[PDB]
């Protein structure tokens, strides 16, 4: 069901038939995949993927959905980076499976929005602003979950569901951030604690 040609994998991520694989269950890794062609953000986006954190509930570090507007071949930092810190301009969706120092207020695995590259839950709710945290309680669970993101280019609002619950929900014009154009995709990361970590991409709709 994953056609391999769509897709760009940088550093321990590797396209399989069925799957993205973002990190292997190794320490020290940072993975992304990046979709070929960007999507308009003047028209609405909907994505919906199943994500795998692992069966480790000690593990780390967490995936992201990420947009970007630079191109294919972006991959940022290992361990609470996610491999995701770093990248700009950008928007992410991080699903976060270790409490880092930076991850204050979260408590337990999270679901959070990130702004250009910054995986620091206060500085991004005191400088963008974006919303706290989300706890999902543990989400390595050796199960698949259902994520779906909505971004809205008429309401400007973002929209985040795990398992079917609302979790995040945002009023910034993200196109404000990034342009109206990038890429998507996903980023894992491990350090000193670790998981196989992996997307499968269910749905994609741009406009
Ligand atoms: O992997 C869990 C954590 O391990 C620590 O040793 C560092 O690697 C952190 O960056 C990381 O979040
Ligand atoms: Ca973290
Ligand atoms: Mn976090």
């Amino acid at each position: 069901p994953i056609n391999s040609s769509q897709w760009i994998a940088n550093g321990n991520a590797s396209i399989f038939p069925d799957k993205l694989l973002l990190t292997t269950d190794d320490y020290g890794e940072a993975g992304s995949v990046w979709y070929y062609k960007p999507v308009n953000l003047s028209e609405d986006l909907v994505v919906e993927f199943y994500a795998y954190l692992g069966d480790n509930p000690d593990g780390a570090d967490g995936i992201t959905f990420t947009l970007q507007s630079l191109g294919t071949n972006e991959l940022g930092g290992t361990g609470g980076d996610l491999g995701y810190g770093g990248i700009s301009p950008s928007v992410a969706v991080e699903v976060d499976t270790w409490l880092n120092d930076f991850d204050a207020p979260a408590t337990t695995d999270h679901i959070a929005i990130d702004v250009n590259g910054n995986i620091n839950h206060t500085y991004n709710s005191l400088t963008y602003p974006t919303p706290n945290p989300y706890d999902l309680g543990n989400v390595e669970d050796g199960r698949e979950h259902l994520i779906k993101i909505v971004w809205n280019a008429t309401t400007k609002t973002l929209q985040v569901y795990f398992d079917g619950n609302l979790s995040l929900t945002w009023n910034k014009d993200i196109t404000q951030i990034i342009g109206n154009s990038a890429y998507f995709g996903f980023t894992g990361g491990t350090g000193g604690a670790k998981n196989l970590q992996y997307v499968k991409p269910i749905y994609v709709k741009n406009g």
